[PDB]
């Protein structure tokens, strides 16, 4: 879903739906979760000045990605 431009007309939706998998680690799924931030690592790795994230990635799965034990 995320990786590709598409008519999905927006990014929130796309972003309320990876907000979600915060649970992961939560109730206990280390492989789905490590999928996630892999995911997530990913979206921030092929930008260095752009937007093709939306800035919530930057808050909420960002920083709990650096606690993630």
């Amino acid at each position: 879903w995320i990786f590709n431009t598409e008519i999905f007309p927006t990014v929130k939706e796309k972003a309320a739906i990876l907000t979600k998998m915060l649970a992961f680690e939560i109730r206990g799924e280390p492989s789905l979760s490590k999928l996630f931030y892999e995911i997530v690592l990913k979206l921030f790795d092929q930008e260095h000045f752009n937007n093709t994230e939306i800035t919530v990635r930057m808050e909420q799965p960002f920083l709990v990605g650096t606690r993630v034990e």
